[PDB]
């Protein structure tokens, strides 16, 4: 372990084996000094034109963070596209991290000529949150992750965390923490870092769209042996008063018929058309927004549960603020306009959940006699109940991959709602930092903390394996199936590679769903 | 007790790389038309960024003020209370599912019949007088439930066009829903301790 | 052992073991070259307006030292709750200290234009007072401990000793010390020290309070078996004449009862309010202020013997000088206003220990006969007498921890009156300095001694690990006990957290006696 020997390699590929596909993937990366090595409270309060839907308190750290938790920090384009196009599922099962090649350089800043130099004796400090101590960051899709493409080099992410607030202002329970007060190593050139992690049991997650639908599951050839009211008044003519009759369900009358199950839960979401001369002319994106009420602030219910993005017909439809939505390459931070983003779609799953933009179904309202009608209500807000089925949500290749599940008494069906793998014990969080380095201090004693240092960043590559385990397809469909195919005609450009400015771009969001799979 | 509040548990320093509907219609001036604007929740639009979680469970009571002169001037204990329909007869849900006893600031409003109130020593049978009993509070749990004596949250009530403004719909009940998370009641010094479960076919959430 | 291989890791933290709690601590620090690389004589006489009471003799060296004599250095916020919120006592047992990842720059000046860069080939020296040969300077709460914010990077404090001296002069006994007459380590970039150390047996430190007045140990429902003078003349009426009545001391006349105990010792102070309006108009602080009187000039007995703060129900009344004050964060170092430091409070030991303003008692100060009025006393200065028992000022969470007891014949009470734990053997001093480098000698030899040398500090991390022995809380007390809590409604920060600035405070002192005991 010294100045002039590499203490690790680029590994970077991609093993096949059956029932298993590892990826390994390393990247180069550079940490700045963050804070000016300060711990700062950062707020948010009422005043100016900030809503209180919007308030916060909490501490940004001088400490940085790596985050992989993307698939495509993992899996290749045509990776992917193997595994979507032949399993019907898949899920992690461990990983190895290591860090290494590390140079800590510091940068002189005299009469507006730089130099960059290395600092040999300087050291980097890194630890896992193994014991989950610290606030979960990860898990919010936030930026920063290993770059999709292998050769981008990558800026790593500023740590910060949030707690209790009233306003601007922190409560009795508040919480501070500080990175510092944590055994974490520290390296020079030359040393390294590393550590294992086995993923807790999770179901595969569904890479198949269902060939059945929930109402269409029986024999169109056959009666049923149950009957069903299906008269309620006589025919006949004029003379026509109440009456009793009973019908069998049969196969023109499916819609009658005695089924077993019910759909998934329901939360309805506002629609929306991709043709703006179809969509209501006033700003109601807000304002029309499904939301959910938590100790009087409002959050968008964003994606929100598992529903069909829009129903047969209808792919210029979506939820107002139920889909997940990735940009294109070099799309604007705020307004970015449709033509610049990339919409996703759950329309796969209309097989079994309801469709977003529509009522959950219909309830009696009143108790209807001679001399009064019978009633009904619409459901557009409805909740476990018995019977129901349902699908979660599909994954991205540029989607996220985990998220930890909420240390709470209870929860129902812990899928994490932008999509994923829930765990309650996830890839513990690793955080970076640059050690201090005091410039010369004062020649006579002074109690005051130093504030004086030398300017530096640092720099080194990241790996990260992954195993996954597969399961395999086992279908009897006679028919070809529908799979996930690259563009047969010609193009400016391929897809999913360079510029001739060498900027790497991912033309749409892939996802998981192509074999079928009965019910 | 949480010191984290469900809606509060990303990075205060970070934009995420999804987006949502930020825009409906155009700003310039009066030629103001329909339109689509998609932006990165932030730091600054924590209310719109895109989350994993759900409130618990909701079944929404009456707000009463331990200051009289708040209230509205009729009996309406009983009711405005908040019950449940078994069999042709009704029966307090009491103190039913678990909820905030009240939000941030609001330590004198409680729901009619959603908390554990103990008597203090020798307080009457019946008619005791506020002053006589004691009240406990849930409040230790704003940060997952909702607050007792208001809406679970807004739905979509119809299909917005061109000619039809988008309405919403006030949810005062809500049942389990995939995502959500909860505490239970709290248990008291002076509290009950176990019960028994009963023997049914199905239920949820055994908790007392 | 290399420059590229850091040679320590960051270990801070606590691990909580039943009856042994394990602090672990780790700070990075800079040192400067103090003196110039010289030994300086120092002096203060009586001259200009220098008064008597202030001389001395002493050196100042080119060594810094190391110091972590604060509790704060070693538990966090939090854990100092724990600590006084469960435990009957605690102390010391063992320690481990450790300088590591060692980084040695040199700093070149040339026309406005600096330039800091490594000296890959010079030394620190380092070496532990382990047979206390050195005037021991830690111990009188000096500044330049570890910060108690892990992140705070902090400047090691210059070492300098005092010895007899007779105005600004020496005399025959005075000795003078250099430190490079001590063999010591030299380690370069890549090199480490430590050492270990073992706690000699101590008290426990008394963290609690007495739940019991030593006036009121009696049972309060029966009556004494001995009598009391009662009476000493007649009542009924006019034609009163000496007698002599006795009684039995009861519920009603505790005040009168034999006891077997008295209260502790006692030297009076003069009380001040905090309410400025309530005290005499002029400046008393050194003229009214308690002092002892030794060879010639005076010094202020601070804060002197441990007493009772203030009685019952003035919290607003202090000694002038016999309590502990504490700077709030950013106090000036002068005149700094009441509103900007701390005052601590002794109350607790109301019930054993004498009230500091107060007398300790009254006792007889003539013989009366029947043509001679008796007359008393006020004791406001009482030595140890037999029969008294008493209790040690608290310590706190930023107060002192330990002190050397002074290598003399005798003492009384070994109890450091600035509170903590008293040692014979304490932690030994660590005396850390950066050898000196010349600069190019010149060409011929010259007898005089070099005074050119090249620019340079040091910096590099420290870690402190303390192992504390628990004394458990084994109560019978049926009602809640009084705890150190948070506040609990909203506030603009966090207590013992960190600004928008990203400036640790310290908001109160805390400390340590909140569970009770029976006397």
């Amino acid at each position: 372990d010294g100045v002039g020997s590499s203490s690790g390699n680029w590994h970077c590929d991609s093993t096949w084996l059956g029932d298993r596909v590892i990826t390994t993937s390393t990247r180069t990366w550079a940490l700045p000094t963050y804070n000016n090595h300060l711990y700062k409270q950062i707020s948010n309060g009422t005043s100016g034109g900030a809503t209180n839907d919007n308030t916060y308190f909490g501490y940004s750290t001088p400490w940085g963070y790596f985050d992989f938790n993307r698939f495509h920090c993992h899996f290749s384009p045509r990776d992917w596209q193997r595994l979507i196009n032949n399993n019907w599922g898949f899920r992690p099962k461990r990983l190895s991290f290591k860090l290494f090649n590390i140079q800590v350089k510091e940068v002189t800043q005299n009469e507006g000529t730089k130099t960059i130099a290395n600092n040999l004796t300087s050291t980097i400090q890194v630890f896992t949150d193994s014991e989950y101590q610290l606030p979960y960051v990860l898990g919010s899709a936030h930026q920063g992750c290993l770059p999709p493409f292998p050769a981008d080099v990558f800026m790593i992410p500023q740590y910060g965390y949030l707690t209790l607030n009233n306003g601007s202002q922190a409560v009795g329970r508040s919480s501070f923490y500080c990175l510092e007060y944590f055994p974490s190593q520290m390296l020079r050139t030359g040393n390294n870092f590393q550590f294992t992690y086995t993923f807790e049991d999770v179901p595969f997650h569904s890479s198949y769209a269902h060939s059945q639908s929930l109402d269409r599951l029986m024999n169109p050839l056959i009666d049923q042996y149950l009957y069903y009211l299906s008269r309620t008044q006589t025919t006949g003519g004029t003379a026509n008063t109440q009456t009793l009759g009973f019908s069998q369900g049969g196969p023109n009358t499916m819609a009658n018929q005695a089924k077993n199950w019910l759909p998934g839960p329901c939360y309805r979401q506002q629609r929306v058309s991709t043709t703006t001369g179809q969509n209501n002319n006033s700003n109601f994106a807000w304002t029309a927004g499904t939301k959910y009420h938590l100790n009087g602030r409002n959050s968008l219910a964003n994606p929100g549960i598992a529903m069909a993005t829009h129903k047969d017909d209808e792919e210029r439809f979506f939820p107002s603020n139920g889909i997940l939505i990735f940009g294109k390459q070099n799309a604007a931070r705020d307004n970015a306009d449709y033509s610049d983003v990339m919409l996703t779609s759950e329309e796969e799953i209309k097989t079994t959940n309801p469709v977003a933009t529509e009522e959950y179904g219909i309830v009696a309202d009143n108790l209807q006699q001679q001399n009064t009608a019978p009633q009904i209500g619409t459901v557009n807000s409805q909740g476990a109940l018995p019977g129901m089925v349902w699908q979660n949500r599909d994954v991205y290749l540029q989607g996220p991959i985990w998220a930890k599940i909420p240390h709470t008494d209870g929860n129902f069906h812990p899928s994490p709602l932008m999509g994923g793998f829930g765990l309650k014990h996830p890839p513990p969080q690793i955080l970076i930092k640059n050690t201090p380095v005091p410039a010369d201090p004062p020649t006579t004693f002074n109690q005051s903390k130093l504030n004086s240092f030398i300017t530096q960043y640092s720099t080194g590559q990241v790996s990260v394996e992954i195993e996954w385990e597969l399961q395999k397809e086992n279908s009897k469909r006679w028919n070809p199936e529908i799979q996930y195919t690259s563009n047969y005609y010609k193009s400016t450009s391929v897809d999913f590679a360079v510029n001739t400015e060498g900027v790497y771009s991912e033309p749409r969001p892939i996802g998981t769903r192509y074999l079928t799979r009965n019910l």
